[PDB]
């Protein structure tokens, strides 16, 4: 299993993210989503992270 030690999902709060992790390119603090949240975010927006922000798979 792919376990992203150190990273939690800023939509649902799962920590660590297991499986795919999407990491915000624009976000300083940092902003991460799990696969389930990324394939539906949320209140998932606030702060520094706007819907204008793009995320990419963490590799
Ligand atoms: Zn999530
Ligand atoms: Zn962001």
């Amino acid at each position: 299993s792919n376990v992203h030690f150190g990273a939690g999902c800023d939509s649902c709060g799962v920590y660590p993210i297991i499986g795919d992790r999407y990491r915000c390119k624009d976000c300083e603090i940092g902003y991460d989503l799990c696969k389930d949240c990324y394939e539906t975010s949320k209140p998932g927006r606030f702060q520094q992270h706007t819907p204008d922000h793009r995320l990419e798979l963490a590799r």
